[PDB]
């Protein structure tokens, strides 16, 4: 209702147009899918290795591996989809190159399991895009090294998942976590820190005009950031593991790219 926060709307409906166009599932798609609205067909379900075996018929000697180079691949798209988001960003191709490789290096991880969570509730996650479902327990049930690195994704989506963000949040809360000030290496934080601001100021109003109920939903949500930090460095652990019980798996090279250092 004033030129200010006129504006800071404004950017908040930029960024969620943006969010729909680069995005292929929306947490809106994966809410009507996991509930069983009209509006989305169900998914069929994985739940052990007969299933498993069966859902390629309806959707690397070894199905552990497998499924994790399943991930791997998956990953591999999402950073290309936070990428072309990143550049709708308004600001963000207008840094310093470098600045922008450093920006995506350590923002794509933190904004895959942020996003992540939409395809998620307490027994499952939504794969191949919706048509399929994979459950918690099976995914817990696979071989030793490759039984734990869903886990700590599924503790942080239950959390996440009560705040009840819909899109046009989770919009603008990854452009926030992109465009971090903190990161290692940065050469120039200042244009960095100012886009922030502005992206901040807009979360701020946009949750308090989407959750108004809510209380501190913002500083709520800003909290979650260290559990997320958390997830990645453990992930990155479990891969260097990884790496020596699994010298002849190969990890894609844009993803160890962004591993290296982190
Ligand atoms: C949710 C899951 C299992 C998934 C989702 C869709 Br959709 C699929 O088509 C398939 Br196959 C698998 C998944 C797991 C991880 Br681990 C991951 O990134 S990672 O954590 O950086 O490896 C990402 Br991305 C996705």
């Amino acid at each position: 209702l004033n030129p200010e926060s006129a504006d800071l709307r404004a950017l908040a409906k930029h960024l969620y147009d943006s969010y729909i166009k680069s995005f292929p599932l929306t947490k809106a798609k994966a809410r009507a899918i996991l509930t069983g609205k009209t509006t989305d067909k169900s998914p069929f379900v994985i739940y052990d290795m007969n299933s498993l075996m069966m859902g390629e018929d309806k959707i690397s000697k070894e199905v552990a591996i497998r499924i994790f180079q399943g991930c791997q691949f998956r990953s591999v798209e999402a950073v290309q989809e936070i990428t072309e988001y990143a550049k709708s960003i308004p600001g963000f191709v207008n840094l310093d190159l470098n600045d922008q490789v450093t920006l995506l290096k350590y923002g794509v991880h933190e904004i895959i399991y942020t996003m992540l969570a939409s395809l998620m509730n307490k027994d499952g996650v939504l794969i191949s895009e919706g048509q399929g479902f994979m459950t918690r327990e099976f995914l817990k049930s696979l071989r030793k090294p490759f039984g734990d690195f869903m886990e700590p994704k599924f503790e942080f989506a239950v959390k996440f998942n009560a705040l009840e963000l819909d899109d046009s949040d989770l919009a603008i809360f990854i452009a926030v976590i992109i465009l971090s000030g903190d990161r290692p290496g940065l050469l120039n934080v200042k244009p960095i820190e100012d886009i922030q601001d502005n992206l901040l100021q807009a979360l701020e109003l946009q949750l308090k005009l989407n959750h108004p109920e809510s209380s501190q939903l913002f500083a709520k949500l800003l909290q979650k950031m260290t559990d997320l930090r958390q997830i990645v460095t453990e992930h990155v652990q479990l891969l260097q593991v990884i790496k020596k019980t699994e010298t002849d798996m190969s990890l894609h090279p844009l993803l160890q790219e962004i591993y290296k250092d982190l």
